[PDB]
Order: C-alpha cells, then structure tokens, then sequence
C-alpha cells in the first residue's frame, strides 16, 4: 500500500506520496533518485506525504539521499507533511537539519523557498 504524486511548479517537482515509508515504498523514490540526480537544468523539489504513517528508517535514508542530490545538483531539497509521530525519526537522528523539515506551513517553503 503506497501512492505517488508528482507536480511541477516553475521548476519545483512536487512529490506527493501517500501510503507507507519503508524500504518497500522507499523504493519507488529510489528511482526518483536518478531523476533528481540530474533531471536537466536546475529544478526544485517539493516533498509532502499526506499519508505518513509507518515511515521507518528505510526511506529515511532514501530521502536523505535526495537532499544531497538536489543540493549537489544546484538546487535545494525540501520536505514537509511531518507529524508528532514521524518527525521523531529526524528529531532523534538529530540530522533533521539535513532534511530541513517543517509542518504543512512549509507548504509554501516546500516550493523550495524559491518560487513565489
């Protein structure tokens, strides 16, 4: 069980994932890695899971891989749609700053704080 959504805004590729966040679901994004690795010019990312439940330490790294992917590309990596029982993953890892997360409110900053 897991969804997937993608949207482009000015250059920001919104990725609305709905389902689970495990090595199984984190796989889907696995492919998004190569895509984000070098899409072309310098687009933007926009992560946001509306159905964030499981989300273990499986995709945690799969998502972190992107951060160091969109950054090394020449853009920025953003992610939102956290929770009081999901942000703890990055809150405990203390690497949250490496994922720079927010809380819906980022819906705007999600655009990569670079677009409207």
């Amino acid at each position: 069980s897991l969804g997937i959504d993608m949207n482009v805004k000015e250059s920001v590729l919104c990725i609305r994932l709905t389902g689970e966040l495990d090595h199984h679901t984190a796989e889907t994004l696995k492919q998004k890695v190569t895509q984000s690795l070098e899409k072309d010019d310098i687009r933007h990312i926009v992560l946001n899971l509306e159905d964030l439940s499981f989300m273990d330490s499986s995709g945690l790294g799969v998502i972190l891989g992107r951060y160091k992917q969109i950054k090394q590309i020449g853009g920025e990596m953003v992610v939102c749609a956290i929770s009081p029982a999901v942000k703890r993953l990055f809150d405990m890892s203390g690497l949250f700053k490496i994922i720079r997360f927010e809380q819906s409110e980022q819906q705007a900053l999600l655009t990569l704080g670079v677009a409207s």
